[PDB]
């Protein structure tokens, strides 16, 4: 019985910390390691245009800045703002594609870790006619370590990008 | 697929509207209902004498005021303070009772809804010899409906809190 994750920490001196690893290239930080919480700090600017579907629930609390979700809900492109002091819980495989604008922002996201066998899902859709254009699924044991080469193989790739309905390349990295 | 949890709200906002109920009689309210993520934000003043043996971790953030939560670390009774601004993760099954002295404080607790036939603790020591002096375990479903008649019948009962060791009675409530 011990304090494996350390005592508690003061959080916005932490973020505050790591602001220049919540800023491009990355954009990321994982709080603690090895947790079956996995509690990261998201900052900005990012966009991206993978969705996600994440076979467990997530929760968000926007701590500063504000950011927004881009998601599919009930078959509908949906926008769900995160503005600064906002919290919200995703049910688990609502596709959702996060975009942080803002520099400076940084948002709680907190999710658990995925049993053996239980697969996340990275899509991309076609802007044109909004079929799937790409799915790869992974057992996702590091954020970091696992998702870099697989968006990366995507924008690859012409034939990955091609839409299977109606022909149109998916544009890849914006 | 939908949001089955609603829209994004703003938290300091929510904390302010449900302040009556972060305050005793209860001290509790959760945020999101028949989800896996259990999210509360608990408020003060409340003192409390079991320790929680959860089988699962819990994330803490002080958002508003100081809370500390009684600990067995490694044997020795240990203090981690949860000063305004502070989280921390704790591990599975470290014994804890958290005191919250402050009126107007909240609390961001995160927890998971527990499977099938794994089972949460309570237990209360002896102020004397140290000693475990009672335990009940449960299948929790339902924080506010399965913890009062528990808590309420460990004071109700001289027996249940006789120290095994040492013969003292727990004083029960306080
Ligand atoms: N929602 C996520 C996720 O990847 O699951 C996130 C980015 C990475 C860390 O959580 C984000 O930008 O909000
Ligand atoms: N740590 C808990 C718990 O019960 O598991 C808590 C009280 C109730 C709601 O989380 C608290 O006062 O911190
Ligand atoms: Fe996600
Ligand atoms: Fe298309
Ligand atoms: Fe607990
Ligand atoms: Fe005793």
């Amino acid at each position: 019985h011990m304090l494996t994750y350390g005592a508690p920490f003061n959080f916005p001196r932490w973020i505050d910390e790591h602001a220049h690893l919540l800023k491009p290239p990355v954009g990321n930080r994982q709080v603690w390691q090895d947790s079956d919480f996995i509690v990261t700090v998201v900052g900005g600017p990012n966009h991206r245009t993978d969705y996600h579907d994440d076979p467990l629930e997530e929760f968000f609390y926007q701590l500063r800045g504000n950011a927004y979700l881009n998601l599919w809900v009930d078959g509908r492109r949906e926008r769900a703002d995160l503005k600064e002091g906002d919290i919200f819980l995703l049910p688990p495989h609502v596709r959702h594609s996060p975009q942080r604008p803002e520099a400076g922002s940084a948002c709680l996201v907190i999710e658990r870790q995925r049993p053996a066998g239980m697969l996340d899902g990275f899509e991309w859709y076609c802007d044109a006619c909004g079929h799937l254009v790409h799915r790869v699924e992974v057992q996702l044991k590091s954020i970091v370590t696992d998702l870099p080469p697989l968006f990366e193989s995507f924008y690859a790739s012409e034939d990955k990008r091609r839409c299977p309905h109606c022909g149109q390349v998916h544009p890849g990295r914006a």
